């Protein structure tokens, strides 16, 4: 009861009797703005008077305005202040979900259902609704019969993939540190507590994700453990039902944060857990110094995260290695290569002669040659004279400063993204036990995000984010109609408004050319500069399509109109970055190391080998649109489940709602909309057949009922249920939101 450890933080407290005299009060009141200009801060106004198609109403002032009722933002009654799911409101509409948002959340209350799928606003608070107890009471129970919570919608996936033998996907957006990384967690915590034993391949899938949080998570303005990667998680299950594997496929690891992090930004959390928190024989044996030491580091003029122990947090990632089985020895090789890494950056070419770089101090060039066990001079040469072939020729190229230290961070960036790439071999390789039946993908992914300086990375992180909020419109709006008229059920199509595949065509459209496709092209181009790529940009669509933008103000950049706003993206330097070239003679330098990890990472073809497109290389941009359409064809594959994440502010802040911010994350992610084809629809739908799986009260139920289609229809018959609420076609039954839930309770 109310005393429950889940009443006291999963359900509305039990209001006071004074409230009980509002609850039944009989008067009707609307959202309005008292600042017309300011569309999202409401208030509440109470109706006066209504004509036949207006209202009229007292403003908190006093003040009477006038409003149509096609216009009219009229407020629920109270006793809907704290639903659960928001497809219930009577008056369904922008203020009224998101009021229903900001009771529940200060109760700290902040899973709501909308519909099928689940809303998540961030508490920035540890809330204690994750423990033990938690998961032992959603074992089995139903969606219906349980409050929002992220383990409810988890059994819902786990229970259709074994009731109907379908594989699923759990499939979490929202705005960057919104909470998609922490739900994440939770997830794989319930269904590895679930369908584990009584286990150690349970123990190790969870460990996984400290590891990556490690080397794939890093410190942005908006948000202090972000994923600067994306990862799709499957978790394999046996024939019987238990988990008997798992797998994990990364992308967009943004590997050249490793060389420079903007103002108030930090590297990756891996190296300042080794810093501060590294043993004293490893310390001077990997030379290692303080943050501030190191040009890697100590340029953001941030090296502490509020409330995080780097020197614990140190532990924690190590702990987690030794669980999954990662040698002594590979331990050591990777903390050697971070050392070996920041050493680089200490590298400082300086013009000797003119010509080209001359690199007079070489105690960093030792310290970091020493660690990787590579040859100095061998290291030295290929930075600074690379070798190439001049027709067939053998010529070395005397780099000069600004071309030498490109090579140098070219290399870094290579090592750690090769590095990133082994890890995951080798979580896989032991995770992998087995090719099994059933399996539930769950996608975490780097979340929309707009800097001060945008670039290459955020253009495909937002491309990501924009692809799945299309996803979600398409099975949420133009599958779901599709089925109705599919079963002859006498529907007229809706059109939601909400459909971005223009914008994605515009990113990855083929013919007529993307963005990425020019790139692909100018890339190519041994001509081509950053000026021929941003003028081949515009001229190409600036007065020809609606979500690009040529600036008055910028000769070096383009916007494009996303689903969460526009984002103006800067072209510096694409068309490197985009081949991800690597000098050759560095690939040799360390191909001969004297390390097992160092020596796997560039010998290996998996990690090393990049991929060819004909004549050339395949590019960054067509590689990565190989992998997302790769991906998003195994969603289609699963019944999805949506989890829409929500960030109440831009501070980072518990407790701190701002109206402003959470209506443009719920406008745009079609959640209003959600809810309208939830209750305007018929969400729950089965096969005739399997309606009968017999309720011994004027039982007529024969498990072989010919004809169907009056076999159920006797059973609805008599079951005394509206008719209306549950039209029912060629196939399969449809029911209104929640006409099933009444119907199926019956039975417990
Ligand atoms: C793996 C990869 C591929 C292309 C990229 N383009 C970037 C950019 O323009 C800025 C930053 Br920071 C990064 Br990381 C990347 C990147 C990473
Ligand atoms: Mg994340």
């Amino acid at each position: 009861d109310r005393t429950s450890d889940y009443h006291k933080y999963l359900k509305v407290k039990q209001g006071d009797s004074d409230l009980f005299k509002l609850t039944v009060s009989d008067k009707r009141y609307i959202w309005y703005n008292p600042d017309p200009k300011e569309r999202d801060s409401y208030e509440c106004g109470e109706i006066v008077s209504e004509t036949s198609d207006s209202f009229t109403f007292k403003t908190v002032d006093g003040q009477d305005r006038q409003v149509k009722k096609d216009d009219a933002n009229q407020r629920n009654p109270i006793k809907f202040d704290g639903v659960e799911d928001m497809s219930e409101l009577s008056y369904l509409n922008e203020p009224a979900v998101f009021h229903n948002l900001r009771v529940r959340y200060n109760q700290d209350l902040i899973y709501t259902y909308s519909g099928l799928f689940l809303v998540a606003v961030n508490p920035f608070k540890r809330i204690p609704i994750y423990t033990q107890e938690m998961v032992d009471i959603f074992k089995g129970r139903r969606r219906n019969e349980v409050a929002p919570h992220i383990f409810a919608i988890s059994d819902v996936a786990y229970r259709s993939m074994l009731d109907d033998r379908q594989n699923q996907s759990l499939l979490i957006t929202g705005e960057s540190g919104a909470g998609k990384t922490e739900n994440t967690k939770k997830v794989i915590q319930y269904l590895a507590s679930v369908a584990g034993r009584n286990g150690v391949l349970e123990q190790q899938i969870l460990q996984a994700n400290p590891i990556l949080e490690a080397f794939g998570n890093a410190k942005t303005t908006r948000n202090n453990n972000s994923s600067r990667f994306g990862k799709f998680i499957e978790i394999q299950f046996n024939s019987a039902g238990f988990i008997s594997g798992a797998s994990i496929q990364s992308y967009l690891l943004e590997k050249s944060r490793v060389v420079f992090q903007s103002e108030t930004e930090r590297n990756y959390h891996i190296f300042y857990q080794l810093l501060a928190g590294a043993t004293a024989e490893e310390k001077k044996a990997l030379h290692l110094a303080g943050p501030e030491s190191f040009n890697y580091l100590n340029q953001s003029g941030c090296v502490d995260i509020k409330g995080v122990s780097d020197s614990e947090e140190f532990k924690i990632t190590r702990q987690a290695m030794d669980i999954v089985g990662f040698s002594q020895e590979e331990q050591m090789s990777i903390f050697k290569i971070i050392a070996g890494i920041l050493h680089l950056g200490n590298i400082k070419f300086e013009k000797g002669a003119g010509e080209g770089a001359v690199l007079k101090d070489k105690t960093a060039l030792n310290a970091a040659s020493t660690v990787f066990g590579v040859n100095p001079s061998v290291l030295e040469k290929a930075l600074m004279e690379p070798r190439i072939l001049a027709g067939r020729d053998l010529v070395a190229q005397h780099l000069n400063v600004e071309k030498s230290s490109s090579s140098r961070d070219a290399l870094v960036k290579a090592l750690y993204g090769r590095l990133f790439l082994w890890l995951v071999k080798k979580i896989n390789n032991v995770l992998c036990q087995e090719r099994k039946a059933y399996f539930i993908g769950v996608l975490d992914i780097s979340g929309f995000e707009i800097f001060k300086v945008n670039s290459f990375e955020q253009l495909c992180i937002n491309y990501t984010n924009e692809k799945l909020q299309q996803f979600f419109n398409h099975h949420m709006f133009k599958l779901e109609q599709e089925e109705y008229l599919k079963e002859k059920i006498n529907w007229t199509f809706i059109d939601f408004g909400l459909d971005s595949q223009a914008t994605i065509d515009l990113i990855d459209g083929r013919q007529p050319p993307g963005i990425l496709a020019l790139l692909d092209e100018q890339s190519v181009f041994p001509n081509a500069t950053d000026n021929t790529l941003i003028t081949k940009l515009h001229s190409h669509f600036s007065k020809k399509n609606a979500k690009y933008e040529e600036p008055r103000f910028s000769k070096t950049e383009f916007g494009v109109t996303h689903y969460a706003g526009q984002v103006m993206y800067e072209i510096q330097d694409w068309l490197e970055k985009n081949k991800d070239p690597l000098q050759q003679d560095l690939e040799l330098c360390f191909k001969d190391s004297s390390d097992n990890v160092v020596t796997k990472l560039f010998n290996d073809p998996n990690i090393a080998s990049r991929a060819k497109k004909g004549a050339n290389f395949i590019t960054v941009a067509a590689q990565y649109k190989e992998q997302l359409a790769s991906l998003m064809a195994t969603l289609e594959t699963t019944n999805p489940h949506f989890v829409r994440c929500i960030i109440p502010n831009n501070k980072q802040l518990p407790a701190k709602l701002e109206d402003k911010v959470v209506l443009d994350q719920l406008r745009c992610n079609g959640v209003l909309e959600g809810i309208r084809i939830t209750r305007k629809g018929f969400p729950n739908r089965i096969i005739y057949a399997d309606f009968v799986k017999y309720y011994l009260l004027a039982p007529n139920v024969p498990r072989d009922a010919e004809d169907s289609q009056k076999a159920t229809d006797a059973v609805l018959k008599h079951l005394n249920i509206d008719p209306e609420q549950y039209r029912f076609g060629i196939t399969k039954i449809f029911f209104r939101a929640g006409q099933l839930a009444r119907i199926e309770e019956a039975r417990e």
